[PDB]
């Protein structure tokens, strides 16, 4: 069946944004959304993430962290 290209991008253009990008759309918690950027912080070292992830992901995640530090009413800070 299907299997890596090992000589092209497509395989990992499609990677870097497959559920990453929606982990953090569906974050519902900057505290989360922090502990998915210590994640990727953790993760990126462990593999490679190209430009294309940090740019297309990053943006998104501090994307929502604004959105998020807006919404810092989070749990025993606020209850």
């Amino acid at each position: 069946g299907s299997h890596m290209l090992l000589e092209f991008k497509q395989f990992l253009y499609e990677a870097s944004i497959d559920e990453f990008m929606g982990k953090i759309a569906s974050c519902q918690t900057l505290e989360g959304l922090e502990e998915l950027e210590a994640y990727y912080k953790k993760r990126v070292k462990e593999t490679e993430l190209k430009d294309t992830d940090d740019i297309s992901v990053r943006d998104a995640l501090a994307g929502k962290r604004a959105e998020l530090e807006d919404s810092d009413d989070e749990v025993e800070e606020s209850f």
